[PDB]
């Protein structure tokens, strides 16, 4: 129950805001399948913030839940496939713990809205 332009708006700050916390654009663009050629054994759903961001120009992200559930398979796609010693799942962990209070304070702006 509110106007569309303002809350997309916000999501494309959000997913700005995002994607600073993923210093090393490790989550820019989909795993590269082409190097990773395991990679759709495991995940069922890629995701990352490329997409993300078409998706949401797309009108996929109507509520802050569904905008939030992609970002959280960005984290846990990576944290399934990759062991625990390695970068990547560290940057997941780590982009899990700085984009959960992104999203907290997003998710606040929205229900002002
Ligand atoms: C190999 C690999 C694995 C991997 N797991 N999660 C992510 C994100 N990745 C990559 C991202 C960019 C390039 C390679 C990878």
């Amino acid at each position: 129950e509110m106007q569309l332009t303002p809350f997309l708006i916000l999501l494309r700050k959000t997913l700005e805001q995002l994607q600073e916390k993923d210093t090393g654009n490790i989550f820019s663009e989909p795993v590269p399948l082409s190097e990773v050629p395991d990679y759709l054994d495991h995940i069922k759903k890629p995701m990352d913030f490329f997409t993300m961001k078409q998706n949401l120009e797309a009108y996929r992200y109507l509520n802050f839940d569904d905008f939030e559930e992609d970002f959280n398979l960005i984290v846990s796609n990576c944290l399934k496939y990759n062991a625990k010693d390695t970068i990547f799942y560290r940057a997941a962990v780590r982009l899990r713990e700085q984009g959960g209070a992104v999203l907290r304070q997003a998710r606040r702006q929205a229900e002002k809205m």
